[PDB]
């Protein structure tokens, strides 16, 4: 399944999925990134 949490060093608001999913594939190499309604970026990742 998906497990996701938070992107550890993604420090402020996050706006856009894109953003959020760049940096959790680009940076922190996990799955996928949303910007959920809470307003941080989520990694997604594989479990």
């Amino acid at each position: 399944k998906t497990c996701e949490n938070l992107a550890n060093t993604y420090r402020g608001p996050c706006f856009t999925t894109g953003s959020c999913d760049d940096h959790c594939k680009n940076k922190e190499h996990l799955r996928s990134g949303r910007c959920r309604d809470d307003f941080r970026c989520w990694c997604t990742r594989n479990c």
